[PDB]
């Protein structure tokens, strides 16, 4: 029987909503089909973007989206995705086509339709200072200039706003195989020539470490911390070796425990990378951003390996659940977190196949957990039961936020697929007595997933296996189950 | 009573004329109105440049002018200021208009009208190697090429000459927030691709330290001394803290002493920066240049802070006087010095308001002192009276040059606004007996200045309060007074 | 009497053919006249390239050619040498013309006519990442893109293949006066954006040391070894000081010994540079390339110093002979070597004067030695007689390759101009008895050369001064003589 306590009055901090962010690259079918269908697609589309999806994502409360991020960011020359759609640059190989029908206007249009924040990676590695400089002009400049006038010519009269501007991505690997010390001075130079136009205020973001490249972090903070509002981190949960990762479904119990363990490791990274930052930034001015996190499996049997099409099982849901719980645990420093990717690519929330689209297990977590977005984080501590092959992992993940409305939400994940988790919770700092509802996402299968033929195999059922004897909330979480509660006073 | 001795025969060195250089940025109204009025201005203009000013500056013996220098240099893409004036690139914002009507041809035309030397900062931070490379082609290339032919097309048949080519400016701050070690390798790279065309001979100039960034100097000398003819230094006399500098007029006696003291500090910099260079350059091949010096006050009450419009009091005159006296004291290493700025910006020599223009106190100093330009510096030493709140500052600054004509000029500044300075001078290395005239610039007010309503409040009166009894020249400088003498033998 | 032994069965390794490579820069008349005459030249030309030469070079078995290499590589913007020949960029000085009639298509056409491999230096120093990136697209990309389609538009339908891609040249001197540590990160960045298109496989080459800049080598291996397939080395045999090198003909016996000794030094370099690489690359993955080697003399009396027109004496032939023998001695690590230059420039194989062209002493060596190209290197060791003013140099250079056909070739150079070299050779690992022919290149004069008036003063005479008594081959090389043999079994 796992035990928890909650101090409903002691606010530990606030869970910045952008933590529930997402990330889309010109890759597989994340941009094309997944979102951009073109205005005269048979699919129900708003201005070229498919409705079925837009609905879901507004319903999911997306706060922010990264584009074009990843490696494409340090290849994209933004001028190839503006102007008349019929004179935009075009590239094709058969071994994979980019028409750049989706470029700058279209992205901004999208972010406004959802209502989310735009987050953009300018091209460092192959790009130029003045290139990226002008991208910012083109977008946010109110006055008269070649670039601003070109924006107008292209159909957008008044300039857009944007906060988050990533200066390159992955500059250690595909972004220019740069040494840390080197990328520092480039960032310093580039960022110098990005202006706050009109009253638009930038939030510059340096490309940070990959995994446990603490060196990278160290250097960046010493050389460049003054010139940045934030710093990126990349960590992927891969089950197996690189060359043989394992599948998204039809995996062994071994692979279960692995994936979970390897995802948890996150916390170790964030912490160690935080301690580095805490030194060079005592006052924790600088954002920690995690613009690249998620599971990663061998693509589905048959699909193009580079199209990264992978399924999304109850495993993948669990993964998300504790991850967010981790970002909660480090919400003092962390302020944004973008899953890889959004659609038809890696741990996607949505997967499509023509006009048919489904929500994954993962999607339901983001929808369920959304109530934690900008909610006040509450002091707790636990006596979590052990689980796994050697009391390896903790049986239960648990978080507690108070939203503006006063109502309080508690999220929980049974890691043990094999049996339900006994939990008792004691609840302190109360005025009124309280009522309590519940929602559980869970599966019969360890690799229970939604197909286009069965889109609702795994989805939120409301949950009632819990007694609330005003002070002790006892409950029995089902196996392999994410679960949320909502409590009102009186 | 302050005492001096002069060894008229021992020449300490020669005061390179370029020390009396100036500096104009596309900023406020330094370029526009201040100089460029357009050929079709009602103002009396020669080919777009106002006469009233040109007269004054030829009268002032300008040796060299820096353009577009400052921060604009590391933003200017020179191709935006050539070609047909009506198709040159254009920007406007009200938060400031640049039509680039003033570009490359116009500047060179100007430098030739005055008769001065041109000094240009190419764009490092936002620019490209090939960009700056071609700027040099466009200008100095005699043969047939895209760039040379484009010069011709644009109206200038034969190529211009130019010596001084600054590789960027202020690359530590606005020019690309570069570390010193970094900017070194960039300079090395860029400068590699700047050629001596026809017989035009370049004089390459690396961007040096800001104030007491001795690190910057050290690094640059070790890494790049081989590849440079000269090295830049920036020092601004600011009265107060950065955020609250103080006004140009209507200031306290506190602010008087401050400004003077802070200006003197210069000598400490030059000396320490010299000793660095003396190590890495025993034979003092490399020029020290000071392309950014002057007072700096909060702009006048009402003007745009970024238009940097500041007045020009007798304080500002004194400032210049000892500064030049300092460059004299270090003329062995120093070879050029450019005041910030020329017109309608900071410690300007000239300020305009439509067709009306006035000469500042500062202007008179440069006009008065001009006789030191390329004159032979003479050995002296002094017993200068103390002044200021704690015998802080020396009462009297003093310098002595022999011009080509054999005649000898002595410049002096009473720092004490409160009383005149007694001075006696003994005079050695003489054959013939000598005569002597004199000129004094001085004010009744501590913040005596010229307005457009009173353009002649502060200006050179000839001066006769001195007895020259063949061996001893005794004299009584007025309070807050710059003063020059001219002496012929026989 | 010099003694040698040969183990015909023990293969020491294989002499990569590319070792017999050459190198042509847009310089003097190496590209223009020397090769490119224009389709409408009176000279016998194939599609603009002179026949007389082409014939010779196919006859000489050229394996690979470097272009545009040298300093022009880090100035060439490749887009200035594609498109319609009549709209290609044009530059002229009168002190000397580049019309860029020779650009990318023409080079590839050339390499295919000869049948050789193309080796290209992209522009680092003045160029851009995306520039060089696109050059690779333009050439090797099979699909649809602006650059690939532009290739097609220009007349070449399908994309070329190319292996060897030099990332800049001479980045320590004319290529951007870079520090080693700096050029490393640039290479790393640039090379990131050069792709294997279709199935074209690149063989990237970093610019290495000049002479004995072991620092450069060290650094490059530590910083960048992972990102390179090969590394360049530059060594020039200059007789005298820089400012007075000496002439190519009419030189003293002093100058003889000098030039030889200084050329030999090569071996010391290769060895020491090898030992560096052997550390950072035990498995000798990384190629050593020597893209810049040759004699260098003051140009002929009257020609433009920068046109680098220099003659080619029996001295120059000797030089080549031992050099190749050295690359043989280090063929385990060395895989390519390009003489400077090909035509009308430095130690050229061919020199022209209108339609008249001659083959130099050097040419004959490459033609004679060609039989070593991709032949299997044989174990030997010697007791070489001493020569020179202090038993300075070894009298005899000697190498031994077995070509595919089974036949075995032995190359030899008498360094002593003054007397013939007695040699005995013992021969091991034999099955059949053997027969033997021979060819000697030699001169009566120390500075014997071919003029246009006497094109055949110095050329391959077959050679028979050797007795082969089945086991011992005794022979008397003539003075200042390169010599080859070919032996069949039975």
């Amino acid at each position: 029987a796992s035990r928890v306590v909650v101090n409903a009055d002691r606010v530990k901090g606030t869970i910045n909503r952008n933590i529930y962010g997402h990330f889309s690259e010109h890759l597989g079918r994340c941009i094309y089909e997944g979102l951009w269908v073109g205005e005269d697609s048979p699919i129900p589309n708003t201005n070229g973007i498919r409705n079925d999806v837009l609905e879901a994502l507004k319903q999911m409360k997306i706060p922010v989206l990264h584009w074009p991020g990843g490696c494409f960011a340090d290849e994209y020359h933004w001028k190839d995705g503006v102007g008349p759609r019929e004179k935009r640059k075009r590239m094709v190989n058969t071994h994979v086509i980019e028409n750049n029908h989706f470029g700058t206007h279209e992205f901004m249009m999208l972010c406004e339709l959802l209502g989310c924040e735009p987050y953009i990676s300018g091209n460092v590695g192959s790009g130029t200072v003045q290139e990226m400089s002008e991208w910012v002009e083109y977008i946010t400049f109110d006055g008269e200039s070649p670039m601003a006038n070109w924006r107008r010519e292209n159909g957008r009269e008044k300039p857009w706003r944007i906060k988050y501007w990533g200066v390159g991505n992955e500059n250690w690997f595909c972004g220019g195989n740069m040494r840390a010390e080197y990328y520092a001075d480039l960032y310093r130079q580039f960022q110098t020539y990005l202006r706050n136009y009109g009253d638009n205020k930038l939030h510059k973001i340096a490309c940070g470490a990959n995994t446990a490249d603490y060196h990278w972090t160290e250097v960046l903070m010493k050389q460049a911390a003054p010139f940045m509002h934030g710093l990126s981190l990349h960590y992927y949960t891969v089950p197996g070796p690189w060359e043989k990762k394992g599948p998204a479904t039809g995996f062994t119990t071994d692979e279960w425990w692995v994936t979970l363990k390897k995802a948890l490791f996150m916390d170790r990274l964030v912490t160690k990378h935080s301690a580095i930052m805490d030194v060079y930034d005592p006052d924790k001015r600088i954002d920690l951003i995690v613009d690249e996190w998620g599971t990663w499996y061998d693509v589905e049997p048959g699909t193009n390996p580079g199209f990264l099409y992978q399924q999304n099982s109850i495993r993948d849901a669990l993964v998300a659940g504790a991850t967010l719980h981790i970002f909660h645990r480090h919400c003092d420093r962390v302020r944004m977190a973008n899953i890889a990717q959004l659609v038809n690519v890696m741990q996607s929330v949505i997967l499509t196949e023509g006009e048919r689209m489904l929500l994954t297990p993962t999607y339901h977590v983001f929808n369920m957990f959304k109530v934690h977005q900008d909610a006040e984080l509450l002091d707790t501590w636990e006596s979590v039961e052990r689980t796994g092959p050697e009391g390896e992992l903790p049986k239960v993940s648990v978080s507690a936020s108070r939203a503006a409305d006063g109502k309080i939400h508690i999220s929980l994940c049974n890691l043990d697929f094999e049996t339900g988790a006994s939990v008792d919770i004691e609840l302190r700092g109360l005025n009124g007595g309280v009522s309590a509802t519940g929602t559980t996402l869970t599966s019969g299968r360890i690799d229970g997933h939604n197909t286009f033929d069965e889109p609702e195999r795994v989805k939120p059922a409301p949950f009632r296996d819990f007694k609330l004897e005003g002070g002790h909330l006892n409950a029995s979480l089902p196996p392999m189950s994410v679960t949320v509660l909502e409590l009102t006073a009186g």
